[PDB]
């Protein structure tokens, strides 16, 4: 069965982030054809990490998110044995080598507050910094220190924002928000 939702995820975002979400789904087996709101959640998680990825300086980040859990967690291990930053309960999105600490990054379609907090508990790790956008333009980082400068931040959230257009000019948002 083929749905309007994955026919616009194929045309929004970009062939490599399609085919990493793809991969991603089905390393913990699951149906980009079916789970299709999961799909475009992925992606857009997936090109958020890489804005963000690039807002800093050239040698800034170390990119977790988008590998195979293996080499992900290989990395993450290379990261701690070799700055002593504690080793993350869960696989975070990237490393940041200008403050020394992990990020996950977060995308939501409820008000950031309600999902940083799950996200903070789940963690529970200390250590990690946690970076939230919404579709709605708002963001929540760790102890406010939102880590890239306005413009970098700024660019992410109008993307959401896009996205959020398309969706809804296609009659998928309502499905979209509600399923989360
Ligand atoms: O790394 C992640 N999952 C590795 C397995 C990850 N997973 C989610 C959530 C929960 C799992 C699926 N998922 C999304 O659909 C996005 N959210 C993130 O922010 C994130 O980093
Ligand atoms: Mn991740
Ligand atoms: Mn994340």
């Amino acid at each position: 069965r083929g749905s309007h939702m994955e026919d616009f995820v194929r045309q929004c975002f970009n062939p490599m982030i399609v085919e990493l979400a793809e991969k991603a789904m089905k390393e913990y087996g699951e149906d980009p054809k079916i789970e299709t709101n999961k799909f475009a959640a992925i992606c857009t998680h997936l090109e958020v990490c890489f804005m963000y990825s690039d807002g800093g300086s050239k040698h800034r980040f170390e990119i977790i998110e988008g590998r195979d859990r293996i080499m992900a967690w290989t990395v993450v291990n290379s990261i701690c044995n070799t700055t002593g930053v504690e080793k993350p309960k869960f696989l975070p999105d990237l490393y940041d080598y200008k403050e020394n600490r992990f990020i996950d990054i977060g995308v939501t379609r409820r008000e950031v507050h309600i999902y940083y907090l799950e996200k903070a508990n789940k963690i529970k790790s200390e250590k990690t910094h946690i970076h939230i956008f919404s579709f709605t333009g708002e963001e929540m980082a760790t102890k406010a220190d939102y880590t890239l400068d306005e413009e970098s931040r700024a660019r992410i959230k109008t993307r959401l924002f896009t996205i959020r257009q398309e969706m809804a000019s296609r009659s998928l948002w309502d499905s979209f928000r509600q399923s989360e």
